[PDB]
């Protein structure tokens, strides 16, 4: 396996986009899907078990969401953060963007968007997360 990634959908929409992003992602990482996220702590003994690389937090209640994405960069995993359509939360985003930038790790957010284009914005940046490193600029 070439590396672990956590993913964890809360409601309606969080819990269908993440079944599909756990059926589309390559076989070659090793996917733990977790429904329903409760207990933050919980959700971070899960993540800290599964030695993740990558966590996909997907749904709401957005303060759940954001305090599991938080958890998870600050156990020093990339995170995806996709939050179903919700008026007004633009600045609470981008607020909660740059605190978990903050611990140094990729930290990718999406707002507002279809099912399909949440699990294509997932497998986009997953695929970029696991690119070999023969490029010019590194983060």
């Amino acid at each position: 396996m070439w590396g672990k990634v956590v993913v964890i959908g809360s409601g309606e929409y969080g819990k269908r986009a993440a079944q599909r992003v756990a059926d589309l992602l390559d076989p070659r990482i090793d996917v733990y899907l977790i429904f329903d996220a409760k207990s933050t702590d919980e959700i971070r003994k899960m993540i800290k078990d599964h030695g993740a690389d990558a966590v996909i937090v997907i749904g709401a209640p957005l303060g759940t969401a954001f305090a599991i994405a938080k958890a998870a960069a600050e156990l020093g995993a990339a995170v995806i953060v996709i939050i179903p359509r919700r008026p007004g939360v633009r600045e609470a985003a981008r607020r909660f963007g740059e605190e978990a930038r903050k611990y140094g790790g990729r930290v990718e957010v999406l707002l507002g968007a279809t099912v399909e284009e949440a699990v294509a914005f997932a497998r986009r940046v997953v695929q970029q997360f696991f690119a070999l490193e023969h490029h010019h600029h590194h983060h």
